[PDB]
């Protein structure tokens, strides 16, 4: 793997959006991988919608939280229209998806990636964007202004979010709480060294799009 990478200056990262003040991570993790894998594989980059994996991906539990399996089998077996097409509405809604007729994305399948180990999820961020989770309770996440955060942090997961780069002690992440928040809607959290949940729980849960 190369010792850095930022998929944002690969441009395969979309502007940050705000999920605010809808409770559906879930889904944003989920699209931002799609919306990543899609421009690695054609070359197109273009914000997909969230709305459609909170309107019609009724496995996970709308604005109450939800999971990056069922939304990334959502993906692989109906594909996703574009977030122009079918916007944010900041609430579930009737599922709309057979009413767009517009362009879709698709993705084949899915690979999780070993839980607790920091070169797994590196290797994994080297080839693509990852979705991942992170303990984001405490005040010092919810009221980060930037550099590298080692903490304070705990470790149980409530927030899905992405990892879109990583440097030689950080791990690049893409929250969804708009761009006034942290380093322009970004965090950079500290890579913690091999066997660990990682710092903020960030190692617990990871998975990426197959576009085949
Ligand atoms: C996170 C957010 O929008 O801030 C959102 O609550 C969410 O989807 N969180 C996930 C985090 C996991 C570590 C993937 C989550 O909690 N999913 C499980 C189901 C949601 C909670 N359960 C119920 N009963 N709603």
């Amino acid at each position: 793997y190369p010792e850095s990478i930022d998929w944002r200056e690969k441009g395969a990262v979309t502007p940050v959006k705000n999920q605010n003040p809808c409770g559906s991570c879930w889904a944003f993790s989920t699209v931002a991988t799609i919306e990543g894998i899609n421009k690695i594989i054609t070359g197109q980059l273009i914000s997909l919608s969230e709305q459609e994996l909170l309107d019609c991906e009724r496995r996970s539990h709308g604005c109450d939280g939800g999971y990056q399996t069922t939304s990334l089998q959502y993906v692989v077996d109906n594909g996703v229209h574009t977030e122009r097409e079918y916007p944010y509405e900041k609430k579930q809604g009737r599922c709309r998806a057979k009413d767009k007729k517009g362009p879709k994305v698709y993705i084949t399948g899915y690979k999780y990636v070993p839980a607790n180990d920091e070169i797994s999820l590196i290797q994994a961020i080297a080839n693509q964007p990852v979705s991942v989770v992170t303990d984001s309770r405490g005040r010092g996440f919810q009221f980060y202004k930037g550099g590298i955060y080692e903490g304070p942090c705990g470790t149980n997961t409530d927030h899905a979010v992405t990892a879109v780069g990583y440097g030689k002690t950080y791990l690049l992440l893409k929250n969804s709480w708009g761009p006034n928040w942290g380093e322009k809607g970004y965090i950079r959290i500290k890579r913690a060294s091999g066997r660990s949940k990682g710092t903020c729980g960030v190692y617990t849960s990871s998975f990426f799009p197959i576009k085949g």
